[PDB]
């Protein structure tokens, strides 16, 4: 599969479409603007036939002009507990990830053999989750608005998150589902959430933290897909929003840490933390990164902008061109295309 510049661009996002609809934006997306991968957000109850129905609509679209014939990565949000996209007739009701890391890891490698099964029946692949972050203490969890508060962490130490991450992992992937870990370098310390909030700087995280070293944990353990913070780390980039920074994805993550897949940036589209950029440099800043998807779910209107802003620079830049085409052919090879 050769597939024109517009193709390969297009395979570098992730368009949201809410998990109950096949919204007609996510739709063009993919047809005018080429996006190769789609994410199901909100709070869905419709259930696995529902979801694989509105899957169907999606994946119907890819066609040798939209994406080069090229299969949807079909992702979305299913830790468990708060954070749950998918829910009702044909799923489980999945613990929180901290009831998770209770359980013996073989035991939640078998119940998340059975949550990959419903999301693959419902016609997921991807799943973005497990969170690695490492929160510091049970009594500093609350202070911790994105992660801690919210009960998604496995627990408070590297061994003990990579074990029960890396058990949901297998489970997941044996019933066909590829996991994202998340959120790298760790959003475990950060006092304020920055989907809500601007200037969040996380002032303890260093290379060495135990969250870095959960992240490697899942990374030997044969993690496919990483997924960065917006977060700016005090210690180890204070230069750049993560998601933005050479140092952080590529020197640390791709480099130190040897990682050789797919790149995700948290959510771009409305995150308060990276507003202050046009959504044509969010694109662009998170692939000069090292990047290879940004992810465009809460406002999937901007997807089309921000193809065209990655397009127009590949035509008139050969080095970032030439980064384009690097983070498509880890986009395909993740996908299994030659």
């Amino acid at each position: 599969a050769d597939l024109s510049l517009e193709q390969r661009v297009g395979q570098l996002f992730m368009v949201g479409t809410d998990a109950a609809t096949a919204e007609q934006v996510t739709l063009d997306a993919i047809t005018a603007s080429h996006v190769g991968n789609v994410f199901l957000a909100g709070r869905s109850n419709a259930g696995v036939d529902a979801t694989a129905a509105v899957v169907e609509q999606l994946t119907a679209a890819v066609t040798d002009e939209a994406t080069g014939g090229v299969p949807l990565l079909v992702a979305t949000d299913q830790e468990g507990g708060n954070v749950q996209v998918l829910r009702g007739p044909g799923f489980s009701d999945i613990p929180t990830a901290l009831d998770q890391g209770a359980l013996d890891p073989a035991t939640l490698q078998a119940d998340a053999t059975t949550w990959g099964a419903e999301l693959a029946a419902s016609g997921i692949n991807l799943n973005l989750a497990p969170v690695m972050d490492v929160v510091a203490s049970p009594e500093a969890a609350a202070a911790n608005p994105p992660i801690g508060y919210f009960h998604r962490e496995f627990g408070y130490d590297a061994e003990t998150v990579a074990s029960h991450a890396n058990a949901f992992s297998a489970g997941m992937r044996a019933s066909g589902v590829e996991t994202v870990i998340k959120h790298f370098p760790g959003l475990g310390r950060v006092t304020e959430n920055t989907d809500t909030t601007a200037g969040v700087v996380d002032d303890v995280t260093t290379a060495d933290d135990a969250s870095v070293q959960a992240f490697a944990a899942g990374i030997d353990a044969g993690a496919a897909f990483v997924m960065t913070s917006t977060a700016v780390y005090s210690q180890i980039d204070p230069d750049a929003p993560a998601a933005f920074s050479r140092e952080i994805v590529s020197d640390l993550l791709r480099g130190q840490l040897g990682f050789d897949g797919v790149v995700v940036t948290d959510d771009v589209s409305a995150a308060e933390q990276v507003q202050a950029w046009s959504p044509a440099d969010r694109a662009i800043l998170a692939i000069e990164a090292g990047t290879d998807i940004v992810l465009v779910s809460a406002d999937p209107s901007i997807a089309a902008e921000m193809v065209a802003a990655v397009v127009a620079k590949a035509q008139a830049d050969p080095d970032f061109a030439a980064i384009v085409d690097d983070a498509a052919r880890r986009v395909l090879a993740a996908k299994g295309v030659a």
